[PDB]
């Protein structure tokens, strides 16, 4: 599973740590993630997430 940043700040979503603390297990890809959900450091929807190719 690839890790996801925040283009506007920079987060990273790691899919081995999750976000459990807003109901994303670890082991959740990014496409699986629910649609609502937003970046934990400035609150931007998925839409401004971009794949970490590497
Ligand atoms: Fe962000």
């Amino acid at each position: 599973m690839k890790k996801y940043t925040c283009t506007v700040c920079a987060y990273i979503y790691n899919p081995e740590d999750g976000d459990p603390d807003n109901g994303v297990n670890p082991g959740t890809d990014f496409k699986d993630i629910p649609d609502d959900w937003v970046c934990p450091l400035c609150g931007v929807g998925k839409d401004q997430f971009e794949e970490v190719e590497e």
